[PDB]
């Protein structure tokens, strides 16, 4: 079904919190007899005339995306007497990548590491195509259907580009530390497909570290920026990044992949190679893992 009862959902427990709204699992059961599919829905703690007009959005976008890389769409439930909009996803009993990669650090090669990295790219290939931009691409992100098999998730950022442009400005921020974005993002609120290639490079970074603390995109960069005294994060963030300063290779990194990451990490966004580009690109170095 595509838009389920309120009254059906019954609360299971919570998935995940965010700045704002929230993710909880629920059941799908009209009989209480249990045997209702489980399912993911996400909710707005703020309902107002504004917020609600973007959880619209966000619910026709991954509703018209098909992919077998992006956390698949089940319906809606206008709630308990209403404006308690409620979306409903598939539930992926994995969890997301970042404790997966934690969970299984050891199980888990380069060459896998690799096959995940290639889902993403083709789920990101899609996304492009479709005029859409993620905003908030993160291995927290990412979750696990299967040992083989992960989807995008959260697209409470994304943003459908206007016709006449190749990009968005958008002064609300991801929700992942400041060392995840572009630096046109950081600067300007500039965000696009290119812009999505870049936190792509971060996300290539953090499953060949397996998303660690000590070896984390903000541990890395703040034990590099540890400089001048008082002064904001993102200032000398930036300057960092204009002086050609980058993540470095994670240990036991296979070189190519940490050079495709370089390659991401382009200042220009024109430069960065494009999702359909890369795709291929790490298919060989899959391949070339065996
Ligand atoms: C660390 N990141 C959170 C983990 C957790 O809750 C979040 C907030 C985030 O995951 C994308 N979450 C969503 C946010 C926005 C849209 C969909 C989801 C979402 C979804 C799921 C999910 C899960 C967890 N989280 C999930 C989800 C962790 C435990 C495994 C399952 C899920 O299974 N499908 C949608």
């Amino acid at each position: 079904p595509t838009i389920f009862e309120e009254r059906h959902l019954k609360y299971i427990s919570q998935l995940g919190k965010g700045n704002f709204g929230s993710v909880e699992l629920c059941r799908y059961d009209p009989l209480g007899d249990n045997t209702g599919a489980l399912v993911a829905v996400k909710q707005l703690q703020h309902s107002g005339p504004d917020q609600q007009r973007d959880f619209q959005r966000e619910i026709q976008i991954l509703k018209a995306l098909h992919s077998d890389f992006i956390v698949k769409y089940r319906g809606v439930s206008y709630g308990p007497g209403r404006p308690e909009l409620r979306l409903v996803m598939e539930y992926l009993p994995s969890g997301c990548l970042r404790d997966f990669l934690q969970r299984h650090r050891a199980r888990l090669d380069a060459s896998r590491l690799l096959l995940y990295s290639s889902q993403i790219c083709k789920g990101m290939e899609y996304l492009g195509s479709r005029r859409c931009v993620h905003r908030d691409l993160a291995a927290r992100n990412i979750l696990v259907e299967s040992e083989a098999h992960v989807k995008i998730a959260d697209f409470g950022l994304a943003k459908l580009l206007p016709l006449d442009k190749d990009y968005y400005v958008v002064r609300e921020p991801g929700q992942s530390p400041i060392f995840w974005y572009a630096p046109e993002s950081l600067s300007d609120n500039i965000f696009s497909r290119q812009s999505d290639v870049w936190s792509f490079g971060v996300v290539l970074y953090e499953l060949f570290t397996y998303c660690d603390k000590s070896c984390s995109p903000s541990a890395e960069f703040l034990r590099m920026m540890g400089c001048e005294r008082d002064v904001p994060a993102l200032c000398r963030l930036l300057e960092l990044l204009e002086e050609g300063q980058r993540l470095p290779a994670p240990p036991a990194c296979p070189a190519e992949v940490h050079e495709l990451m370089k390659l991401c990490w382009a200042p220009s966004p024109q430069d960065r190679p494009s999702f359909s580009a890369l795709g291929p690109q790490l298919d060989m170095l899959w391949s070339g893992s065996r």
